[PDB]
């Protein structure tokens, strides 16, 4: 029998950040689906995500605002949904663990060696 | 700790976040230390400095500016905090992280798809 990896939390600096990365997928979802659109039913669908990305995502993860482009535009919504889910296999996770690494080593070896005596 | 208003204008979004982070752990390893200096005559003024540096905005360069402006105030309390960031790296559950992001994006799109159903 498998036994799953712990993949659960409640108040943490990982739900943080995991609520953080689900508002970063709307929005890169957003921008996606932007270049796409730049028929009738396109130009309005244009015309809305302008307007809905004119106002920002709450710190929710982007799902009030989602809920909010379906209540106007159900085929944009459906279409930001698939965009954002797909990009999750595209997102590099390892490369921003990576960066995030290496440069706060990088950046506490500069602090202190501008302090060294 | 919204993420596209990280870094800079032409980064990805790996790199926002990853500077987005960096900011987090900054802020998670100065509320560790104020904890620890809670619960000697140095120890009160790291103390009594890392108090006011709460009170202002660590914005940019993933808490690096604030940092540096620590250091200029006291330089024991900065590596301190150096120290409790950089070893935070290993502490952050990277995988679970993800996992909840990943997890909770497909949740969110099933329970609107169903909302939606009729
Ligand atoms: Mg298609």
């Amino acid at each position: 029998m498998h036994i799953p990896a712990d993949s659960f939390s409640g108040a943490s600096p990982e739900r943080k950040a995991a609520v953080a990365l689900r508002s970063l997928f709307t929005f890169v979802a957003a921008r996606v689906v932007l270049e796409q659109l730049q028929t009738t039913y396109n130009q309005q669908a244009y015309l809305d995500l302008m307007d809905f990305l004119g106002t920002p995502m709450k710190g929710d993860g982007g799902d009030e605002w989602m809920a909010a482009v379906m209540r106007k535009n159900h085929a944009l919504a459906l279409r930001l949904m698939e965009v954002r889910e797909a990009y999750l296999d595209e997102f590099e996770w390892g490369k921003t663990m990576e960066m995030a690494s290496r440069e706060t080593r990088e950046a506490n070896t500069r602090l202190m060696r501008a302090a060294a005596m």
